[PDB]
């Protein structure tokens, strides 16, 4: 984050990244140039000594494809909030799902891992239209101690009875939906629900998946302190985890652990393991694998502003009629990054 | 905006504003998630004692869609310029067209209002390639009157005969036109009128409206003093003025009129009421009412920075056959807004 | 270049430009508004004393169609990279294929020109995925000589068994390839370079476009320059082989192009600008045999009012025919006049 402007109580950072991405794999959907940047400010205004107005904004600018390509930008994040005292902040607009508050422990790795969810996944990750009240260290009087709570209305259909003025697809759909999220602590625990229901047309045009509502519950760990960094996440669902391009598992058990070490000269390997096991799913699919690999991987950091990394997902899954049907990934993918940060 | 650059004769504003908006409506093409942001930069350079250049690029960035989704972002305006002393301004780009001088006095509303008229929709709101020649003050000889000269090239279709290289649909196309407006701080009253060759698409395709040349009158009155606003515009329009998606109106004439209060303390009270009648439409539609509510409203401004709103869109229009057929929304609106700016 | 931000070792510099710009030509492809505006980040780290790292970003958004027109706005730079002192740079990303080191020399008139090539256009200029080492006074034993290695990966069709993960049409497709410029500064202003470049064609390459068939595509280029004393001279000539789009035929088997350019600064400002362009394509398939793919005479004029504000015309003298070959590659044969007011920071 760069402080490019600070005067008369209001301040602007600018920051953002430059990725020079290459993946390598026998998948040839993946494989091959993946550059990409982003650009993003995050601002606050001092309202007066206890309230506080703040603002950010996240774009992606995709740069690996040619000049005449379609749709090569999105925005992650876009909301405005207001912070009052110990008593809380409140912000709305496009963010992160409360369940991220807790899986986000476990997306550190180099290039991949964070991949049992989504995005616009109902409340698992970034999300259009959260309402989120948030509580640093419980009011001013358990320190370490947070949470927060967020409400979500429906994204629907593009068209039909469904339908908002903000329409998707269904695999990106969601109705009214709630979330809530704890945590505590160099050993930190945490927990976050999140309960939406389903749209019509989530559960009618996909082969996979019924329910009325979208759910989830997750705990966990993580230990940060003298340059190690170990973290875990368990995460059940209902009719919320992505069964690839098939619809939702009815349930799903997805697991994410990883181990990292900060050597003083700069470099930092990192090894991990994710798993999200899809359970009940229709048409004799019965119990499958969604994603399972372990990730072995090292970033080296030059300073704040510039690393390079490598990052190796060795793909543990087979290729059956499941990782085929529904379009899932079974090979594995090495990838090389040159990255200039502000 | 926020000076972010000003060395050896040249200044940089960076401005914008994140709008974490929410609509409430039973119309399903307008209720749900609406936020989005903005970002601009305003650019002026010293050339000498006298002469000054400057340009301005502004910037809108949907963020209510999914990371997926396309047609998200779109340049508002993007102009460069020279100003001379007294002897006025000339700027060329993506600009508001010069009947937009007076119809802006009203469109001050808390979130609704503007919207007799488009952009793209000839000189009336931002459109491309126009010419504006300003000068305040007349010369610098009489305080408070203002006038500006513009013209704008054909706009055409996306192929054959009457195609630009910058082609567009019928309903945003315009031929070669221009414009004029003349205000008088006087309290202040305006006039603006424009005059444009219309499109051989848009006299074929659409089922509404025919005509060689679309023309707008306009009139205009503001009270600004003693924290009081007050204004009114009257529009009369030929073959201008949008019939929703079936066309265009022969006549139509359009009238707003907003009054408001500011309190010390930050709170912006707001009453309006917006009506478009159109006359003489053809396929048996006759006269029909093309807009028609009045408008209800708060705005609190916290500051300069942070500001939020409701605005309650009290939809006046009949649902009938024309409305229906063109598209146009006859439920009330609520909107919720919460807005971060710089 | 606007510096908004340099603390702590990293320095952020935004650019970029505001082109209010009007054509004015028969071909109604490209006759009227044509006004946009780039921004970029150019960023920079102090490492050590002798190692930097960097970044870019270059955007361009246009600014002649309507808010709910689509496509309107692209990236054309992006890369990360180091700089090792003396023993060069590296960096990664969409960036100019090294052909460009040479043939930029041309790339100076107001609004047209450098257009014997295009962009995604295998080396010859901004590209995908490119992988470029840099070293400046040969590692620091000879003033004014440079050269550069590059390679670039293969960015191929959107579908099948030639896909990558970021696949688009033949025009626009490469193989693995690489390419090679060295530039020496010779004395006082006079400059010579020679760029090198070889690359894979895709299997759509080969079948889609009607024109161009070959394994290989390969590119060299001589050039010449004169840069002081206010004047500018510059020329570049490169043969291609199955590397030259003609039109949307398809690619010309071989074609030989050449750029040649003649300026002058006035102090006051004004910098009248006068040259030629012409690419000859040769081999072609399906009777066409030798063509004329450009050929034209620019005359212009930019006007500085200083470093952050100018003004220009450009007149387009296109002396190609209208003919079958022309007008089934949609190759445009009319002139143009521009007219552009700029600003810059
Ligand atoms: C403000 O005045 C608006 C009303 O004035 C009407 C303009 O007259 C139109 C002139 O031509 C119309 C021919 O019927
Ligand atoms: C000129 O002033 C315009 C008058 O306001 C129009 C509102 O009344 C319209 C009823 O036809
Ligand atoms: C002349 C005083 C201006 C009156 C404006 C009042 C706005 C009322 O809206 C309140 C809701
Ligand atoms: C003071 C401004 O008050 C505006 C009224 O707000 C409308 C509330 O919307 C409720 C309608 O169902
Ligand atoms: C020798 C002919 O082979 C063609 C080479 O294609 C370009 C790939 O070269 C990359 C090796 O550095
Ligand atoms: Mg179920
Ligand atoms: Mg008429
Ligand atoms: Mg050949």
């Amino acid at each position: 984050g760069a402080e490019i402007y600070n005067k008369d109580g209001n301040k602007l950072d600018l920051y953002g990244k430059i990725d020079g991405l290459h993946y390598f794999s026998d998948d040839k959907s993946v494989d091959g140039d993946q550059t990409y940047m982003r650009v993003g400010v995050k601002g606050e205004t001092q309202i007066n000594d206890q309230l506080t107005g703040y603002g950010q904004w996240e774009y992606n600018v995709q740069a690996n494809n040619t000049e005449s390509s379609s749709d090569q930008a999105w925005t992650r994040l876009a909301f405005a909030g207001l912070k009052f005292g110990d008593a809380g902040s409140f912000d709305y607009g496009r963010n992160y799902g409360v369940v991220y508050d807790v899986t986000s422990w476990t997306d550190v790795l180099p290039e991949f891992g964070g991949d049992t969810y989504g995005s616009d996944n109902f409340l698992q990750s970034r999300a259009n239209g959260v309402a989120t009240y948030r509580n640093s260290d419980f009011f001013g009087l358990v320190d370490g101690l947070n949470f927060a709570l967020q409400y979500q209305g429906k994204n629907g259909s593009v068209s039909g009875e469904g339908a908002t003025n903000n329409g998707r697809g269904w695999s990106k759909q969601n109705g009214d939906g709630f979330g809530t999220s704890l945590t505590y602590d160099g050993i930190s625990a945490g927990f976050a629900y999140s309960h939406s229901k389903r749209t019509d047309e989530q559960n009618s045009v996909p082969a996979l998946g019924r329910g009325d509502n979208a759910e989830t519950y997750t705990g966990g760990l993580k230990y940060d302190a003298n340059n190690i960094y170990l973290a875990s996440q368990y995460t059940q669902t209902y009719n919320a985890t992505r069964a690839g391009s098939l619809g939702f598992a009815n349930k799903a058990q997805n697991f994410e652990v990883v181990a990292q070490y900060q050597f003083d000269f700069g470099l930092r390997p990192s090894v991990a393991y994710l798993q999200s096991k899809g359970k009940d799913l229709e048409r004799g699919y019965g119990d499958q694998d969604i994603l399972k690999y372990v990730d072995v991987g090292a970033t080296y950091y030059f300073n704040k502003n510039m690393s390079t990394y490598v990052d190796y997902k060795i793909n543990l899954l087979d290729d059956n009629s499941f990782t085929r049907n529904a379009g899932i990934s079974t090979d594995d993918v090495v990838a090389l990054g040159l990255v200039y940060q502000f």
